[PDB]
């Protein structure tokens, strides 16, 4: 029966979107309280059961530069290749799915502000992986690296999904087979025992449950890869879509959100704490968030909570807050916008950048509060 | 008398906003003509009088690691390197300064929307130089390659910028000492003999009459370099700037403006070919342009025209068109806005991202026309 029966259980607070397969983001009242979010928060994206794999006979099978196959067990993969960590923040292409579908209904899961979370990821460098496995330093002309989960349809098409070849080989680029998060092993839901993090690209090409790396001179010819996650015009239609015209969505664009205080609440007068989140994709730096609570006429900037990282290699988000003072019996638009090291900067409204996926949902976000008398 | 009388003439046609020190720009009618901006109506930012070269005394001074000198006559430098050929867009930080100034006004010089041109650059890589000099590959820690102009004020500081030294070094950034410019030798008012240029960041960085080269552990120590070329808040006054709390402007985000038709015109019923420029720093492409006639309700989207670049190396910008029905007796807004390979978009209004400076214009451009009878 159940082909989701073996999934793991989950910790019990989450918003969760679908049961089965799961997906689920952390309340956004706890997503920003920690830099690192906790393992059982972080959130969750599956697209199809969960794979139950022994740890002892699990073989990654990498493919050669000549045709051959290299097949590493979990314990090869941890002893012969030097552990890097690398924190790196993990977005969903959907997060604020919702908010684009207060304009006119998408087709998606409705992601509320938390599909996003921050880990950092231990694991082999998929650079030394691929050197080992003996290819070159560069290729000449276009190539890409094809991932392929244990995961599966019941038809037998796994989820799949690459990446150029380029910053699979980049050692500033950090992409790792990673089989440690947050200082524990893999969590089954996370991609146990080895998943592929990107960071600074799209959660949609971490691909958990690796079994396979392959390297090609197309694209992964996975439907997710080929038929889904790219963003099209505010214009484009179900029977017009057409995915030959616009690139797969690799890199993502400056993003923020207000996670204190939530919308609807009540605040107590004289002194009000905003917090949230901001990051931008391809290793590019938060470097301002500015906050509105007129709606987006006056503006503050606020206060940056990172891990200052090497230019280029931003990975991981920035926390902001701003203590402000708030006069009783007034109505408050919280509004926040960041702004990223190539001065890239988030849009100020939703329907202009709509889209029938519901993806790259990156407007100004708006939280509309009430101070008490 | 005049520090100014050796100053190159001009092309008579161009939309001049200082002549001493010369600063202008191409009629918006002629921008977008060419793929390749012509050398007489390439844009023009010069802070200082035009250096008069003696081209066979002129001497390129690099800074070896040692503290030693290497000194490069402009024929060793056409010699000992091969030419290499890089098709770049200059932009201004200040393009579209004067739709700024429309809100509050701001110091700097009023650029329209034509502070950016393209030309095909020829040169020695900046790389191969250094190389030759003795540098390495990589530097450990944050290193920078600073240039100074021969352009100097009366008290005698030279114009001067830098970048990072991982730049600098890169292949695929494609930095050049160009002493060539659409197939002519590098005019005087582009930088005769040497100028660097710097693919995908603002043109500040690209050094004119280049003087000197050093490798060093911090920025270029010049003016322009640590106390100008710098994005603020919406908030920001005069009496409180501080240039230490923003990064230097390196790549600039996603740009776009429409050249034909001109604001105010008047237009033939039946069909309109709308035309324009596209841009993205960093060398990101330009995947889409969308095009309004309602002001930014609807949109349609543009035919593109470039030079189709390798991933992460769109140095040049993309040329859009689109041919659209006009009304009998019908105002039109038109609006233009662009998206990059990173999916980075322009903000929809200009208010929020307005500062003192003046620089960093990328709101939607529009352009208001009229229809006859
Ligand atoms: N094998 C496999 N890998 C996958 C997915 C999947 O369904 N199967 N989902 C992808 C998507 S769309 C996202 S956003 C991230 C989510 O990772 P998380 O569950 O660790 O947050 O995993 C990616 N990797
Ligand atoms: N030596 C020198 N180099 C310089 C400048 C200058 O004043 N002196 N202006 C800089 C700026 S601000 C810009 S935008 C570009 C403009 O180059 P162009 O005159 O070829 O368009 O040159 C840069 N290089
Ligand atoms: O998250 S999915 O629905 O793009
Ligand atoms: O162009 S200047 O005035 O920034
Ligand atoms: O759908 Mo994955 O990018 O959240
Ligand atoms: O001022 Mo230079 O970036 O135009």
């Amino acid at each position: 029966q159940d082909p989701f029966a073996g999934d793991p259980p989950r910790h019990p607070g989450l918003r969760v979107n679908s049961q089965k397969p799961f997906n689920a983001e952390p309340p956004a009242e706890l997503l920003a309280e920690r830099f690192l979010t906790p393992n059982e928060l972080f959130f969750t994206r599956n697209h199809l059961p969960v794979p139950a794999v022994e740890p002892s006979s699990y073989r990654l099978r990498v493919d050669g530069p000549g045709g051959g196959t290299l097949s590493l067990s979990l314990a090869e993969l941890r002893s012969r290749f030097p552990k890097h960590e690398v924190t790196a923040t993990l977005q969903s292409a959907g997060n604020r799915r919702s908010e684009m579908s207060r304009v006119r209904p998408v087709k998606g899961l409705p992601w509320d502000i938390g599909a996003i979370s921050t880990a950092r990821w231990g694991g082999a460098r998929l650079r030394d992986v691929l050197l080992h496995a003996g290819f070159p330093e560069e290729l000449q002309g276009e190539w890409h690296v094809c991932f392929e989960g244990l995961d599966a349809d019941p038809g037998g098409a796994p989820y799949g999904a690459s990446i150029p070849y380029g910053r699979a080989l980049s050692p500033a680029a950090d992409v790792l087979l990673a089989y440690e998060m947050n200082g524990t092993e893999l969590p089954r839901d996370h991609g146990f025992p080895v998943r592929v993090v990107v960071p600074g690209v799209v959660g949609a090409r971490s691909v958990k449950w690796l079994r396979r790396v392959a390297v090609s001179p197309d694209e992964s010819p996975s439907h997710w890869q080929q038929n889904d996650y790219k963003g099209f015009s505010p214009c484009v239609d179900w029977d017009t879509v057409d995915y030959r015209t616009a690139p797969a969505i690799q890199e993502l664009p400056v993003q923020s959100a207000v996670t204190q205080p939530r919308p609807g609440a009540a605040v107590p007068p004289g002194e009000l704490t905003v917090k949230g989140y901001a990051w931008s994709g391809g290793g590019r730096e938060v470097v301002r968030v500015d906050v509105s609570l007129d709606g987006g006429r006056t503006w503050k900037v606020a206060r940056l909570m990172g891990d200052k990282a090497p230019p280029g290699r931003a990975w991981a988000w920035a926390l902001w807050e701003l203590t402000v003072p708030v006069e009783a019996g007034t109505e408050l638009e919280i509004v926040c916008k960041a702004v990223d090291s190539s001065y890239n900067v988030q849009p100020d409204s939703v329907a202009p950048i709509w889209n029938l996926r519901g993806v790259l949902s990156t407007a100004w976000h708006r939280v509309r509060v009430s101070v008490q008398d």
